[PDB]
């Protein structure tokens, strides 16, 4: 499969200031499970962002730079790179990587944030029209978690 794995607000903010706006450990934990032993796929400035791989995964990074080289973490310079990646494959980020791929993949793992925060990167528009909700699951407020986040799984008509 190549699935979309992305967290956005009610005007599908993703990001600010190379962060994310919101704190939420279940969708952290959400990430966790599903791609535990899987394949992340995500765009320079992501990857870079965080500064370190995800253990007990593959980490892939798409960057135009020959020269990139980190412990952990295998380098594609092109899209079509990421056909020829086996097994499940997430496309993980940022914007410009959801922007190539969102036409291409098969489905969408999207956490929904019920809030609207300041941005600088958003996930392109789509439309239920194209989409199938397989599932739909709120997700539990609690003290460490207060932004209310619906856990929505979309498979393309
Ligand atoms: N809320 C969420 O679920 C998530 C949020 N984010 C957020 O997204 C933001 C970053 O997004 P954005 O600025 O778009 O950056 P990206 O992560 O998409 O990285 C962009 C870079 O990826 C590389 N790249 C993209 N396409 C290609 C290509 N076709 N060929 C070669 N290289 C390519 C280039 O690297 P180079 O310049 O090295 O050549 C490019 O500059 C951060 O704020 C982060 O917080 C990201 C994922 C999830
Ligand atoms: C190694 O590169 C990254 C690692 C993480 C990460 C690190 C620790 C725990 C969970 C995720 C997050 C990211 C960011 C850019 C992301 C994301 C993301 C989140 C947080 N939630 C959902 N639902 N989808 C995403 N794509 C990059």
């Amino acid at each position: 499969t190549l699935s979309i794995l992305v967290a956005h607000d009610l005007q599908r903010v993703i990001g600010f200031e190379n962060q994310l706006p919101w704190h939420l450990p279940n969708d952290l934990k959400h990430v966790k499970k599903l791609s535990t032993g899987h394949t992340l796929v995500m765009g320079r400035k992501t990857f870079e962002s965080i500064g370190k791989p995800l253990p007990n995964r593959r980490n892939v990074v798409l960057t135009s730079d020959t020269s990139f080289n980190v412990e952990g973490v295998d380098v594609i310079h092109s899209i079509e790179d990421i056909y020829q990646l086996p097994g499940h494959v997430f496309i993980f980020g940022g914007q410009t990587l959801f922007e190539e791929m969102i036409d291409k993949v098969d489905d969408m793992y999207i956490t929904v944030i019920e809030g609207k925060f300041r941005g600088d990167t958003f996930f392109p528009p789509y439309t239920f029209e194209d989409w199938e909700v397989a599932s739909s699951v709120e997700g539990k407020l609690d003290e460490k978690n207060t932004i209310p986040h619906t856990f929505l799984h979309l498979i393309r008509k």
